[PDB]
């Protein structure tokens, strides 16, 4: 289906062979666990029921050729609906039995799966979030039957996003409704996966705008406030996509330090957009800056990326329209990856940034900076410090040092 | 001296006096209470204590011009720093009982008062999150002191800015430790707040960035999460400012809603920016629908705007550089918030928007989605209600629609 | 449109959801009645049958909203067949039937164009692709268009941005693609010229979405590139509000750089969210865009001209029954005639240009008089400053002026 | 002072020290002509006159630091104004006798110098553009000065910027005036350096905003429609800075490539803004793929930089405050760009993208592509042709391809 007879491989940085990696060695041993285990790269997923099986056949094909071991899919997008519900979960059952074996046969792992809540007219007004509760039943019943097929499936992840829960307007929302209404939801999807034995860790991705206005999972902080409000921050992480970190107006590396540090960095989307261009592009990611410093913070998170994974949930550009882009963007991808973990690992083994901040916050491990991080110090005891009118001086802190650093790493690691 | 005496004075909408309000009516009623009561308009604040001493009468002389029964300040904007803390705190005392002086004899009310912990270079790294932890203790004696004087002086409200708080680059943040040190900071503040008997509405202001990358109360949402987080939320409101909302990528209505239904919409600094420049302009607020759906939301607030007021944080643009500027730039907003004011209560008294919600989400209130609602309904059960396809019709949003009344009501109230 | 009569003025009292509150077709406005001020433009089963359908439905929203002027697409009036052949075939024949449409109803085609942004063969463009061939398609679909728009009486014709522009300057031949825009647009006046095709022809610029960078990205970078390839004189703007935005500036900044160049031809009235930075085209109501858009066009020498207020918009997409067209075209209209009656107020009372004489007067007299005029150079002018007498600058009044502007926009 | 002593020396990709250069090799020659001569690398520029002679000290000490061969200056940047006109250019002379003294002794060029209209309130309203005719005249002595400085001291260009030339509010400009204006004392500038023959390339600076709303020379192209609009083009390129380009929305690239297409590409500023934040941050500069593809639009401009350079207009980070972080700061832009010149290089000398463009229009040098091109081609006959319905068949567009090749290089070469 992909014009690419054989598997691409790893031929090193000099090779010029378009169809090879240059970075991506998955054997590669990095701190300890090879670039395959700290990557889990993931590949994103005639009419009718044929074109669906034939689509199957061409996901399985594409995750041999790319040698990756993960694969995602919303329900939508690998069967299409019935005349009813019925046999809308008829279609999607015959499916996931043609996807069930390919990942016996293939040895390929379903990292998450989700429901496709976002383009059929009925979720014009949102799924959860809708005004209509005719619409809220069906969209039930569609994640039901997909946590139904991620435990049939052995899914790591499930996945919650953004599709149309906001508003195009608060002059017709009520917006407490909404709100309530979406977490609501939420619990009764982790009730129902509870009752089931489904034991994916649950996702939610953060989306700050686009198609709507606002969308309520605005970035990460925005949506800890929602999980935490209501009682449901101990079932979810989050699935950060490098895009809509900077529709928001924040780095990737921000989402996923804020998302590490709430104990809430569960997977990633891999892409990149257009900083200059404020709709979400979902490029293939090319940018080593991002990859390297996405890298970093997932180096640190416990269990690095744990039971998430780096997918390509990316698009191939409009002029990108040859079957073989496909396996020219994912190079493109996973290279930049690879790179980032190579330059990512060497920074944290040579504390190159590390020692940096020691340096600078090092007065918080002595004298009165340790006082105050103990609980001994006050505003009586910090005020008669201060009222001794010691010289205050402070230490550069060294932005462009670092940068150079980090220049100096992406090139020569 | 403002080249101008005497009083404003309201003189309907007709006028073509310049020095004249053509719709603030301060004693006009509006659903049972006074224009003056429902949007307690705030003002905001020769050399060393001689050009001290001349602002202070400046800003009390403004007060009587326009009318105005609140004003706010900081401490480093009203007197100069000494050659020691003490000498510091000395000149401060001796601005701050000249103010008291001029509250007696004109009846002028404190709505809040703040630390600027901005302007320094001592501040370069922030202040509860800087690097240097003498930095930290000097923030602490500074806020010290002016929790003594909001107390001295009956402030309302007091206020936590983010002026330095965020960081330039990750690569040499402890992020950690920085949340960590601005929640025991504002932890000890509250301490002594309570040890001293004052009693103000605590309130941080959200500001997302400018002049730093990133800054931690980026926006309502972001805060609510760092105070839930921190165990916090209880002692603080949000005072919300329509400039840093829009930077944030927010309407003003918008971060006004969501601190409403979270109880933390305290206090509004009524400004605007403009959104095609990025960089927190603070102009007066002329804006006709950003003031009325701004008043739209306070009036759906629980006592109004409470303990706290409409507070003009706004700058005369740097070309309006006469003394007249002022008096015509608080005429401008004072003006577009009192008819923001007669516009949105209008719309609330006819139900313009209202009824229009009420019939968006009526299926909410019958059937299948009052058992959504109540909890009663799981997904077992919306399973089988949408296996009976029952067709599902949504209604139009009529975006458009309430866009007209919106229009009509602005002009025609 | 599930409403079969027509909108009607009942003023602004009036709580009819389907009655303008402020477009008064007949309202006289110095001198000019509001429908001529305006000019609004409306801009317009399957395969020939659905097309023909489309027509109909046209037509009846022409006559709902009392509009006197259309604009289309080719491409969006009738379907595209296995050959150019039948592809012209059947644009002809929905052609013949808005004519006779045309006719019935009096109304009048503000401006056609082709669309060179849907079919997957400009993908790369159409003057600007990489691909001859899809050029020469390009050009035989532009060519029957100024046939259609000389059949049809069309005052004005466009050229609008599609996919003219890069992806990525890696792979762009910059000049070639400049060069190949120049050469397809003269090739246009060339044809134009022939059939006695009198059209204003007009580009409107677009900065963006969905390609990376468009190369007529406002009013003074298609100005640039007009001048260079001496199409300046054959070619106006059309100004479409949201693009101003997306290209980082106001609607009226379009406006009055388009208008102080002579080339203020028409305009596109919508407005985006300058939140998304996404080219939303939602139907005017920002009564402010609107008033300063109106106060542009006023002193544009005479007015919109041969263009018109046309209302290139969408629905929202919660927006979906029929009659919403019609309440989103009811907020558009009320929006600009509102926005009229501001402006042309604004005008009357000098209520600006009074501030503006006064701003500038010091080029009116002595060293500033030398200035304008020419007769000051850096040498006497070193001598004037070199006296040191005092330099006294005056406020600009931005706050006043702004508090003028909410007045008249509530009062007149 | 600079804490340093000693000049900063290559020391290649692999070194560890912080004060030694890792890519930038003055010596190294590339496709015939050294990295010194490639980049012609440009540095920017107690109280009253005895802080300004200090100042030109330490200029010259952190050239020698550098290794710096040119520097730019502004004449109110290099000494305090007078009482009089008179007293401020008498100051001005002194200053500029001291620096004419280092340049010859030191063997330092000036790559520009420019006027400071941007400062003094005079300015408030603009320069050029004013509302005010005697700040006209100020600014016509100032030029003049600024120009006799430029020719004694054998200026290569003459910078004009942005400053405040352009409007707060629409609804206060006569935009026509202020437009024509411009464009006399631009004439009367060129004017004026003839008579004195001063053979400097002038240069214009675009800049969109900042602190304006406004301002008149936007971007390249907008520029340019002026230039050509009052028939000035024949006198001035462009002065491009990195960070007013994404400003105005286009990568850096493209306003270079857009400047070297139109024969206006004199010079550049070397910078970068965050396109996160809506302001000009003027960061050294340090991304390696705007470097990169920088120095790709420069190598293929007439003569290279030709009498330009790539001048380091950019300010340290606030936090950045000790003098040897200037330093620091240089070395980071200068590596960056170095690096970005060696890749740039081999980019251009393995015709990596040329080759790829060149079939990618292989159409238009041929068959009716070559009518096209020839002028021969005309609506008559390629409708002709279209009409043959002859199948299109277009080639895809390989960004990602091409994407990864670019960071191929960027690591490799
Ligand atoms: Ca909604
Ligand atoms: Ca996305
Ligand atoms: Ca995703
Ligand atoms: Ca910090
Ligand atoms: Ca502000
Ligand atoms: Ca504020
Ligand atoms: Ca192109
Ligand atoms: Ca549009
Ligand atoms: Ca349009
Ligand atoms: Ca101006
Ligand atoms: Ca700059
Ligand atoms: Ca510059």
């Amino acid at each position: 289906y992909f014009d690419h007879v054989g598997t691409v491989k790893f031929e090193g940085k000099s090779s010029t062979n378009p169809l090879a990696f240059k970075f991506y060695n998955p054997d590669e041993i990095i701190l300890g666990k090879t670039m395959r285990e700290h990557l889990r790269f993931g590949v994103a997923y005639l009419s009718g029921m044929e074109l669906a099986k034939a689509r199957v056949e061409a996901c399985f094909e594409l995750l041999n050729i790319l040698d990756v071991d993960y694969f995602c899919f919303h329900d939508r997008d690998i069967a299409p609906e019935g005349d009813t519900l019925q046999e809308t979960n008829r279609n999607l059952d015959e499916i996931v039995a043609l996807i069930k074996q390919h990942m016996h046969s293939s040895g390929k792992k379903l990292l998450w799966n989700t429901a496709n809540m976002f383009t059929n007219p009925r979720f014009v007004h949102g799924a959860a979030t809708t005004s209509n509760a005719d619409v809220f039943a069906y969209a039930a019943a569609q994640v039901k039957k997909a946590l139904d097929h991620g435990k049939e499936l052995g899914a790591e992840n499930y996945v919650f996003w953004g599709g149309r829960e906001g508003y195009e307007s608060l002059l017709n929302t009520d917006l407490g409704l909404e709100l309530d209404n979406l977490a609501r939801f939420l619990q009764l999807a982790v009730d129902y996966a509870k009752e089931i034995g489904f034991d994916a860790q649950f996702l939610i991705e953060p989306k700050p705008k686009e198609p709507s206005k606002h969308q309520y999972d605005f970035d990460a902080a925005t949506t800890l406030q929602f999980l935490q409000k209501y009682d449901l921050a101990k079932h979810f992480k989050l699935n950060l996509e490098a895009n809509h970190a900077t529709l928001a107006g924040h780095t990737f590396e921000h989402e996923l330090r804020v998302a590490r540090i709430n104990g809430a960095l569960g997977s990633i989307d891999a892409n990149q957009g257009d900083l200059l261009l404020g709709w979400d592009t979902d490029e293939f990611p090319t940018d080593l800056y991002a990859s390297t410093l996405a890298m970093y913070e997932i180096l640190q998170n416990e269990g690095g990326i744990g039971r998430g994974g780096v997918n390509f949930d990316a698009k191939v550009r409009r002029t990108s329209f040859e079957p073989i882009d496909v396996v020219y963007a994912h190079i493109n991808g996973m290279d930049a990856f690879a790179r980032g973990l190579q330059v990512a690992a060497k920074l944290i083994e040579d504390r190159a940034f590390d020692n940096v901040i020691e340096e600078r916050y090092a007065s918080f491990t002595k004298g009165i900076g340790a006082d105050i991080v103990s609980g001994k110090a006050n505003f009586h005891t910090l005020e008669a410090y201060a009222l001794q009118n010691n010289p205050i001086t402070n230490k550069s802190g060294r932005v462009e040092l670092l940068r150079s650093i980090l220049n100096q790493y992406i090139i020569n690691v």
